[PDB]
Parts: C-alpha cells; structure tokens; sequence
C-alpha cells in the first residue's frame, strides 16, 4: 500500500523546510522514512490526516478536540515532554487562587473581583470561564460571551478584552494609557505572573492561573501559606494540593494519529528515533526541538526535550480530561442542555441486561435518571472521567482504579448485619461493615482443603474483584511469589482474562457461545452467581465468592432450573487452616473481608447525585413507597444488577470519601503490591494523565 513513511502534515512553508531537513537527515542515518504534506492550518491537517492524506501532525489541547470529533476522530499517541529530564512536565493544572480566609467557594465568585491571564487563553480563561457557564446567565452563541462574564465579576483584569465594549473586563487592569489591558507586557497585570500578582496586589479576589505560578513567583514558603485554592466539589485547600484541586489539567501538546489504521506503530518508532539521534544535545546537524532564527516551534514546541507514548486506552476525552473536556464543551452548548446536564444523573450500566433495568429505574424517576452503557466496568469508568457518565456502583477492586483516576466513592452499598436479621430504620447512618470473601467448594471430594486448590480448576467472579481475585490471588501470591497467575489453576473461568489463556477455559459465554470470558452478564459465569454456577455445573471445584452468594442460589432461594434444587448442604467452605466448615459458618472460616461496594463519581457531581438517590431510594428502596409496587432498585434477585441484591440501602461514608480511606490501608497495599504483575489497560492509562 503506502510506503514505510509515516507522513507528517506541515501547517506553514517554514514548518514544510523544517519537515524535509527532518526527510533528509533520517535518510542520512538509514533511520525511518518520513514524507511531509504541507496545508494551510491545524484542521487542514486534521482533515487531510483523516482523508489518508497524511500520517501525524502535533496538536494543543484545542485542536486535540476538535480532531477527537466526527468526521476526524484522531487520537493522541505520543505527547511532548517539556522541562529538562529529571523535571519532566506532561501538564499543568488550572487552579483558582485566592487568599486565605474568605467562605467563597467557587459556586460563588459571583459579584467578587477576578484576575485572568488574557482573553482565550486556557487558564485565565477557557477553564476558568467555561467552568462557570453554569452560573453565567448567559444566553449564549452568540452573545458575547464577554458580556456575561462582566457581569458577574463586578470588575476583572481580563487582558485583551474590548474596554469599550466590556469596560468592566478592563477596570482592575494596571496599564497606563492606552496600554491598559492590552494583551501585552505593556500590561503588568498580563499572563500568569501578572495575573496573580493581580491577587497578590490586593486588586482581585481570584486569580486563574497555573499551578507553578504560585510556586516559582512566591519567595519563602511562608507567605505561600497565605494562600489557598478553590475546589470543584466547593472546597479550599492549600496551593500544595493541586493534584486533588484543580479546575483542570492542561496536557502538553500531542501527535495525533487515527484511531483507526493510524500507523501508530510507524510514528512511535520514527519518534523515538528522531529524538534518540536528533533529540536535544544530540546532533549540530539537525534538532527536531528548535527552530530557525525568527520563527517558533515549527512541527514541535521548541521547549520539548522528548516524547511520551500516550497508552492505548486513551481518548481526546481522556487525554484532556473532564475538567478541561467540560469546560470547552460549555461554551458552546445552550444554557438550557447545560442546565438539563447539571440535573440530570447518568448512570453507567455495564451490559444489556443492566441497561435493561436502568431504562426501566429511568422511566420512573421522573426525569432525573438517565442511562449509558459500555461492555465493560473499565469502558464505564472511562464514560465517568469523560463526563459523558456520572456512577455506578463499583467493588472495592475498581474503587481503587477509579480512584487512582480521580474518582470519589459518594455512598456505600450497605449489607444486613449479619446472615439472619431485622431491618434498621437507620439504615443511611449505619457505618458499614464489610463482607466476607469465601471459597465454596462441592462437598464430595473429601480431600480437597486450602492447603490443596493449587493445581485444581477455579471460578471466579471476574478479574480484579475483590473476594473473586483480589483476596484469593493475593493469597495464592504471598505463598508463591509468583506474578504467573494463569498457573495457580489448572482451568478457570475468570471473566476480563485473555480469552486464549487456561483463564478463560471454563467461560461459556451466553446461549449461542459467544460473549465467552466477557466481564459482564452475558457470559453466564460472570458475577457472584455466574462463579458459583460454575461450581455447581461442575465446570470448577473452587468459586471464589461472598458467603451471601451460596444462600442466595441454593434451597430454592434462585429460580433458575439450575439451581432450583441445590442444597445448602451440598457445598462446604474452605477455611485458612485446612479444616472444610458448613455453609452457615463463614464467620470462622472465610479466607477476608472486603469492602462494601460503593457509588463512586465526579467531585462536581456529588451533592447532585446524592440528593437524586437518597430521594430514589426512598421510592424504590428496600422499604419503599412504590417497592415492589412499581419497581425494586435492589432486587434482581440473584441478578445483582446495578447494585447488589442484599442492598439494605445506599449509606454515608462518615468522612470517608477518598478511595484510599474508604478502602483502609491494608486494602490499598495488598492490591498494590499485585498490580506489580499486572494491571489494566485503564489504571495504565489513569497512571499515565497523573504522571
Ligand atoms: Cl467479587
């Protein structure tokens, strides 16, 4: 087909020369080929790359955008370093800084004195503003936006603005004549530095800005303490916390491919290369970081030292973040689908048979439950971090992953006590407790006990669950040392393994066959009862689940021909010490506990989402108005759909709510040292936007 050249788009005739010195010098080395196309401005290159005119073309985050949307749908795939190696910079964050003692909030900075950078640029501006489009009162495009934003500030330092149209945007600005405003250094008030030296002058109440600022501007590390940052979930914290309060994270520039047939291969290999070999101190023959005596970054930002290959699983969405993906689609969107969007909770259904069963929940919710769904737990959590999602009710397993991605759990999944029990009144107070994670075995073979599953066949809830992974794989591991996980059983059925490998051997899949090994409902051994199922169809001799799940599905508390007549007493548990017990006796021998499973969103969409399911819940909660009248949130009955099936009711964290104090430390360090062997496509992903 097309030559072994990857083909970069130029956007100008200098960018077009820097290209074929590039050609040229990696035909010199017997390095890989690369071919240039020039064409007149970023989305022409956007487009020609999506015609199949050209191969890569580097991007900021507006372009990665616009190039993410139909008809182009590009992909970031390598991301430009900046700093110096040892101090290598992938982002920033756009953060709200005021000084310290004041009760406004972000949700009030209407009426205060605002410091931006300038007029369109990312964090004094776009962030910023498109942030707020909530509270604008702002008709929209068009309108000016200016004309809104003036008034709600009653004064801001807004370089650039018309101070003839938006006077307002201009009165707090620091330039004398005619310079007043401008969107020059003839402006001391201008970027960064004058933005929040704007705060610091006592002028402004807020400034925008980027995170080093506050940082390389202010001298000791004492008067920094007499400043703080405001939260998207309506907080302060102190300017060192950044990384959890921040309006949005601003990416480094990126080469964006195809998301389909792109070459990233081609480009990657021709990337590290170029920069091995021509990188920065590398060759006075040729640098792919510099540029000709009066132009600036031409094809790569002068100030790169390198590139990063941006993971797979990563989106324009993903790779901007919601934040930033937000804040851009807020000025353009009316004010009335902002506002249905703010209302509206969308929750994320994993499979069909969910999506099923939240349609329904939508129907009646009378219009504040809306539905999205993925094939998988991981596709859903991306949907959150989109912003094109809200929650779902996640293990303890994927509490950790989205955490990781900056994801907070909002309310648990409060279970009974205990096994027989009465229902509490108080249940939303009720600080949970847990779960016991067992191992369920047939109670035939006599001889089978802890100390001899190694070697046996296995069922599993699905990978990376808490008591159907996590617990009984971090066990196995201490024992063994090994990361070989494929080799602790001989066969298993573990949905989300490689549908290639022993792990996968004992899926079904659903009716036809198909869907086999698959992390969701339409394998039929996938969850608490698929695993179980496969314990009693005798495809496993070892389920890995909770004590609940064996009651639930035997003495016809399930349904389904299959497990119409098993018994209790057909199943024994497998106990830490050897010893084999009844059923009825988790208590003394489950192999740990697990964390509740928790509703996990955005920071911005917490009280929101609360307050919808607090209020949904006393509607089809387990003592419900219209439960079972109309519909039960938790029951599916052995389906465990949406939410578990021996949901009490959803409860408070009592100030738990981050990931890492609602899961407690012993959790966090056993799961870390796992992913040492392996992780996911998404934690890689998360680990990569957070470097
Ligand atoms: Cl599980």
């Amino acid at each position: 087909g097309r030559r072994r050249s990857v083909q970069w788009c130029a956007v100008s005739n200098p960018e077009a020369t820097k290209c074929f010195q590039w050609q040229r010098n990696m035909r010199k080395v017997r390095g890989p080929p690369v071919s240039c196309i020039k064409r007149d401005s970023p989305i022409q290159c956007i487009q020609a790359i999506a015609e199949n005119r050209a191969d890569a073309v580097t991007l900021d985050g507006g372009f990665i955008y616009e190039a993410g949307l139909a008809p182009y749908k590009l992909r970031p795939v390598a991301a430009e370093v900046y700093g110096t190696e040892r101090q290598p910079r992938t982002h920033y964050y756009a953060v709200a800084v005021v000084k310290k003692g004041g009760s406004f909030q972000l949700n009030e900075l209407q009426g205060l004195k605002s410091c931006h950078t300038g007029l369109r640029r990312t964090a004094g501006w776009n962030v910023p503003i498109g942030t707020l489009r909530p509270f604008l009162n702002w008709t929209g495009p068009p309108e000016p936006i200016e004309a809104a934003v003036a008034r709600f500030f009653s004064a801001s330092c807004v370089p650039g603005a018309d101070k003839g149209q938006f006077p307002n945007l201009c009165r707090l600005c620091a330039g004398t004549g005619e310079n007043k405003c401008a969107f020059s250094s003839q402006e001391p008030y201008f970027s960064y530095s004058g933005a929040f030296k704007c705060l610091k002058d006592g002028a402004g109440d807020v400034a925008f800005i980027r995170e080093s600022t506050v940082f390389e501007d202010l001298s000791d590390e004492a008067e920094r303490d007499e400043y703080e940052l405001l939260c998207p979930d309506n907080t302060r914290k102190p300017v060192d916390k950044f990384k959890d309060c921040h309006l949005a994270r601003v990416p480094s520039h990126a080469v964006v491919a195809r998301s389909v047939n792109g070459k990233e291969d081609a480009i990657w290999n021709l990337l590290r290369q170029a920069q091995e070999k021509f990188g920065k101190d590398k060759s006075p023959k040729f640098q792919l970081f510099g540029s000709p005596s009066g132009q600036k970054d031409l094809l790569f930002k002068d100030s790169a030292i390198g590139f990063s290959r941006v993971p797979p699983r990563i989106d324009s969405g993903l790779y901007l973040g919601s934040g930033y993906f937000t804040a851009i689609q807020n000025l353009r969107k009316s004010e009335e689908e902002v506002a249905a969007r703010r209302a509206r909770v969308v929750w994320c259904a994993v499979g069909e048979q969910e999506l099923r069963k939240c349609n329904q929940w939508s129907g009646l919710s009378e219009g504040s439950v809306t539905c999205s769904s993925a094939s998988t737990t991981e596709d859903c959590i991306a949907l959150v971090l989109k912003g094109e999602a809200d929650a779902m009710s996640l293990d303890g397993g994927y509490v950790y992953t989205a955490g990781k991605c900056g994801l907070v759990p909002v309310l648990a999944e409060n279970y009974k006590s205990q096994q027989s029990s009465d229902p509490d009144p108080n249940c939303v107070d009720r600080p949970v407790e847990g779960y016991l994670a067992v191992a369920v075995v047939r109670r035939s073979d006599t001889s089978l006990t802890w100390n001899s599953v190694k070697g046996k066949k296995s069922c599993h809830t699905a990978v990376d669950r808490t008591a159907g992974w996590n617990i009984p794989m971090g066990l196995l591991f201490n024992q063994t040392g090994s990361c070989k996980f494929d080799e602790y059983f001989s066969q298993s059925c573990a949905p989300g393994s490689d549908p290639r490998s022993n792990l996968c051997a004992l899926c079904i899949g659903d009716e036809e066959g198909e869907n086999k090994c698959v992390p969701n409902s339409n394998e039929r051994y996938y969850g608490y009862t698929g695993a179980f199922r496969c314990l009693a169809e005798n495809a496993g001799d070892v389920a890995f689940v909770k004590d609940v799940t064996v009651l639930q599905n035997t003495d016809g508390n399930n349904n389904e021909a299959w497990a119409k007549d098993l018994k209790l007493a057909d199943f024994a548990l497998l106990c830490l010490d050897g010893k084999r017990k009844p059923v009825t006796e988790a208590r003394s021998c489950h192999l740990a506990m697990a964390p509740n499973h928790a509703v996990v969103s955005r920071m911005d969409k917490v009280e929101r989402l609360k307050q919808v399911l607090l209020h949904q819940q006393a509607k089809f909660g387990r003592n419900g108005s219209d439960c079972p009248d109309k519909f039960c949130l938790f029951q599916s009955e052995t389906k465990n759909l949406l939410f578990n099936d021996n949901t009490e009711c959803l409860a408070r964290l009592h100030g738990k709510t981050t990931y890492e104090k609602y899961l407690g430390p012993q959790y966090v360090a056993g799961i870390t040292n796992l992913k040492k062997c392996s992780t996911s496509p998404l934690l890689e992903a998360c680990e990569f936007l957070r470097k």
